[PDB]
This record gives C-alpha cells, sequence and structure tokens, in this order.
DNA sequence: TAGTGCCGGAGATGT
DNA sequence: CACATCTCCGGCACT
C-alpha cells in the first residue's frame, strides 16, 4: 500500500537511470548498493523519513533474512541477494533482465 | 586507533 | 492488535 523496502529496491533495480547508485552484479539476483547513501536518501523521500540513512535502511534488510526475501552476500560490502522466486514474480530470468538492463 | 560494516534485539511509530 | 519499518543500541570483525 505504502510500498515495502524490498519492493522499492526492485523498483530501482529495474530502472537504468538508477544504475549509478544501485545495480545487479550480474550474478543472478545478487545486487549492490554502490552508493548506499543515495539509495537511503531516495528510500527516505519515498517513505517521508528525513533522517533515513543506510544504517537504518540496512536494518530493514536484515529483517528480510529470516523472511528469506533478501540475503546478505558475505564478504562484499553493500552487496545482497534476492533469494525468493523473482523469476515468477517478475517473469524474467536473471539473464533476461540483465540483458534488458545492459548489466555488465 | 577509531571508523565503518554488519548483526539482531527491542521499544516507538504511523504518507 | 497487526505490521513493516523506524530508531537506538551493545557487540563483533576488519582495516
Amino acid at each position: 500500500g505504502p510500498i515495502q523496502l524490498w519492493q522499492f529496491l526492485l523498483e530501482l533495480l529495474t530502472d537504468k537511470s538508477c544504475q549509478s547508485f544501485i545495480s545487479w552484479t550480474g550474478d543472478g539476483w545478487e545486487f549492490k548498493l554502490s552508493d548506499p547513501d543515495e539509495v537511503a536518501r531516495r528510500w527516505g523521500k519515498r517513505k517521508n523519513k528525513p533522517k533515513m540513512n543506510y544504517e537504518k535502511l540496512s536494518r530493514g534488510l536484515r529483517y528480510y533474512y529470516d523472511k528469506n526475501i533478501i540475503h546478505k552476500t558475505a564478504g562484499k560490502r553493500y552487496v545482497y541477494r534476492f533469494v525468493c522466486d523473482l523469476q515468477s514474480l517478475l517473469g524474467y530470468t536473471p539473464e533476461e533482465l540483465h540483458a534488458m538492463l545492459d548489466v555488465k
């Protein structure tokens, strides 16, 4: 109703003009917030939260671990991975979407 | 070092 | 009373 965080990220991850601060790493559904501050800034404006930052935003993401919606890529900073059936949800395969988005 | 990423508990919050 | 954060926090690990 009032868009969820994992849905927000997907929204960005499927818009070329947002590749500057968030993007697919080419490996399946794993993505990277190259500019966490910019992601958190936009997250903040969406939900109307002037004090939103990555520290908080990431707390939202860790909530998704048990929910098996998004998982953390251990070892790579600002990198996480959608572990849920995004193929059925979006209708595309990682390859198909990457292609469509021109992911390198 | 202190700074920063990252973790997950807990009370607060409400475009 | 639910619910998805939001906010804060003590902790651990790495550089």
